[PDB]
């Protein structure tokens, strides 16, 4: 067992705040924002030894990343940014930093009651995405 086990499971999006605004900060175009913003993704988190995998399934895009904490990796994001990512565990929060073209965004995941809360921050804009177990 590991602390990261509180994250493992299948999670369904149940609420969103400021996603469209967050996407505008990322430079996502109109059509992509509209389609992405309509999606009700599920996220599947699993752990196998030191490897964590985060898989998103949706009607917009399906993505999968696997990584080791603290070890940089290449990621092509759902909106087709090519980024360098590093994911750490900081006091129980999964912290994911994406770097591309001199820009940065941070995605934090935390357990809160029976929910998994994803916070996406770009510049002054915070989006909150709340999931429950599927
Ligand atoms: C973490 C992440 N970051 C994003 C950044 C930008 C855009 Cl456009 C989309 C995402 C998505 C996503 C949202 C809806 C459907 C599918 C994927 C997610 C994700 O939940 O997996």
């Amino acid at each position: 067992s590991h602390m990261c086990d509180a994250f493992v499971g299948t999670w369904k999006l149940v609420s969103s705040e400021n996603f469209d605004d967050y996407m505008k900060e990322l430079g996502v175009g109109f059509a992509t924002r509209k389609v992405a913003g309509m999606a009700k993704p599920n996220t599947i988190i699993s752990v196998n030894g030191d490897v964590i995998t985060l898989k998103t399934e949706s009607t917009f895009k399906n993505t999968e990343i696997s990584f080791i904490l603290g070890q940089e990796f290449d990621e092509v994001t759902a909106d087709d940014r090519k980024v360098k990512s590093t994911i750490t565990l900081d006091g129980g929060v999964l912290v994911h930093v994406q770097k591309w073209d001199g820009k940065s965004t941070t995605l934090k995941r935390k357990r809160e009651d029976d929910k998994l809360v994803l916070e996406l921050v770009m510049k002054g804009v915070t989006c909150t995405r709340v999931y429950e177990r599927a």
